[PDB]
C-alpha cells in the first residue's frame, strides 16, 4: 500500500503523479492549479482503485489541506512526511507523442499508458502495471 | 481485459461507468456532456491500468465518435456492440454519502470506493478490487 506523490509542471498546468513504490506503476492527472480539493479528489479516486495505506511526500503544502485531511482520514491513508527521474522520462515519453494529442492531458495518459504497459529495455519481465497487480495478488 | 460502459445521469450531470464484468469492478467519472473527447479520455485512463482488450457497449452513440475511434485504436481496444442494477445500487450509495460532499463527483468516487471494496452481504469471500486483481494475476 505504499505510495508517492508529487507533481510536476508542463506548458504552465500542474501534473499530479502518484508512484506505486514496489512497481513503479504510475497514475497522473492534469489538475487546475495545486488546490487541496483536487489532490483529495485524486487520492481518493486511487484509493478505490488499490490499496493505499500510506503516502509519502517531500514538501509541506499536503499538510495543509483540509480537504485532503478528510480524504486521508475518510479513505484510511496515512499522510507521511519524506521520501527515503520518474518525472524526467514521463516528459521524454510526454515529447514523443505530444504532436499525436490535441490536449496536454492525452499526452500525460499515453505516456502514463506506456510507462506501466512497457517492459524494461523493452523485452522481458514484467511491465509496472503487471508488477503492481502481482504484488497485490501476493 | 472484458469491460461494458455505459452512462448515468444524477443532478443533471453525467456519469461515465465501466465495469469489470468478471470481476463487478467499477471504475467512475463525471463528464461534461457525453462528449466523444471525454469518453475517448476515460478509455485511455482506463486501458493504462489494466489490460482492456474488448469494451461492449449497448448503443450507437460510441460509434459515432471520431476521438472514442481513434481511443480505440491508439490503446487497442475492440469496440463491441451488445451487452450478454449496477447503476441502480451504486446510486443507493450516492444517496447515503451524498451530504458527506460538496461535489457530486466525490460522491460518485466515495460510492465507487465502497462498492469497489465491500465484501458481498458485508462479511468473507472477495471484494471486487480484490477479484479484478485476482483474475489478472491469474
Ligand atoms: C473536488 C473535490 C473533493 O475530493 C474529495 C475527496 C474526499 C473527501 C472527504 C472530500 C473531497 C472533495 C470536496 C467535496 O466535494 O466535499
Ligand atoms: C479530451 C480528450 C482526448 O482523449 C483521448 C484519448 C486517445 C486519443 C488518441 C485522443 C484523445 C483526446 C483528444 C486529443 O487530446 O487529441
Amino acid at each position: 500500500g505504499i505510495w508517492q506523490l508529487d507533481c510536476t509542471h508542463l506548458e504552465g498546468k500542474v501534473i499530479l503523479v502518484a508512484v506505486h513504490v514496489a512497481s513503479g506503476y504510475i497514475e497522473a492527472e492534469v489538475i487546475p492549479a495545486e488546490t487541496g480539493q483536487e489532490t483529495a479528489y485524486f487520492l481518493l479516486k486511487l484509493a478505490g482503485r488499490w490499496p493505499v495505506k500510506t503516502v509519502h511526500t517531500d514538501n509541506g503544502s499536503n499538510f495543509t489541506s483540509t480537504t485532503v485531511k478528510a480524504a486521508c482520514e475518510w479513505a484510511g491513508i496515512k499522510q507521511e512526511f519524506g521520501i527515503p527521474s520518474m518525472n524526467k522520462e514521463l516528459k521524454k515519453i510526454i515529447g514523443q507523442v505530444r504532436d499525436q494529442a490535441e490536449h496536454l492531458k492525452t499526452a500525460v495518459q499515453m505516456a502514463v499508458f506506456i510507462h506501466n504497459k512497457k517492459r524494461k529495455g523493452g523485452i522481458g519481465g514484467y511491465s509496472a502495471g503487471e508488477r503492481i497487480v502481482d504484488i497485490i495478488a501476493t
